């Protein structure tokens, strides 16, 4: 609620990554360095989603 | 605060069809353990038979 | 509201079972196995509703 | 509150039973059985109201 | 949230009783049993508003 | 659950106005001790100086 | 949301005070005495903002 | 959550700092004094975003 921000970071740790990632108030974006990522796992959940599966999500989260 | 409502699904029965999950209403079809797991931090995992699955989808619609 | 599910299961002990029968997000469906019932007694209330009493439950539920 | 149902059943212990009825989704029923009474209190509260006071819940819960 | 009921119970000790009333649901009505209002007593407040205060709750509470 | 949101109003300063209320956005006076107490069991009862209730008519609009 | 109340009392205790002010329910208003700052306490959270820095926070409130 | 505030506070502490900023209520502002940084920081959170990623950020914040 306080934050302002609804979503969650996701990367894969298999063969290829494709780095962190996240969905923030319904808008995905890449995240470039580890310092934003640890910053926003203080206030939004941080899970694994494979590469093959960001597809099917993404279009959930449309 | 994940912006995600739904759960993930699997038949533990004699024709399994792997997992899937309602995302916000979407229906999708889950491809790797990994993603099952990244999922079950943030939503519920529970079991449905394939018998059942047909009927949910009408409620979830 | 996490699971996107808001209902209950209901059945009866009487002597004419209707099964189990469940609404979902204002919908009614029949369960036709056990494993969907226990899946869903995870996330939702399981109660009984006599076979008499069903008619004036839907009529609520509408 | 995961049921998807707001309510309350209601009986007297006065003089003049009328068995037990119930407000459910803002829609009056009559109950037929102990078992249904049972079933609602696992999910709603269940109070009392005297049979002078009934009409009075009706037009508040209108 | 749970019992579809919002509002309270109000009454004086004062010289001049008035009995019980409840806004229930933003309607005013008055209660005639005793067994009704420990009834409510379960589910909303109950406190007590001076005979010569009434009017002024009423205009608040429309 | 009581259907109402506000806060008891007085002053302890030397120019009294009583008690006073805003109730669902509505401002009343309070003419008894009784209302006062029963209120009391279910919204804030806070300080506010005479001469600041004017600016908090204006936020409370 | 019991008060009716949403906002935030605001100071800085640098070199030129503007006394303390809120934000209540989207209106910036001024407090003159420090028993309506105590009051409010109670009820709102009291914060500091630095004399340079209130009208960004009034632009982001706006 | 009482204060009619949604947002977080952000820096960096990699090699190029750009100082405090936050978004409030969805109005990205910058922060001159640390009173104000220690002000908000009793209402909302203060996280760590990268310089490189603050544009991204915004677009999910917009």
């Amino acid at each position: 609620n306080v934050s302002g921000v609804q979503g969650f970071l996701f990367h894969t740790d298999g063969k290829e990554s494709y780095g962190y990632r996240a969905f923030i108030n319904g808008v995905e974006i890449g995240i470039k360095d580890i310092e934003t990522v640890q910053g926003f796992q203080q206030i939004i959940p941080s899970i694994n989603i494979s590469k093959s599966d960001v597809e099917a999500i993404r279009k959930a989260m449309k």
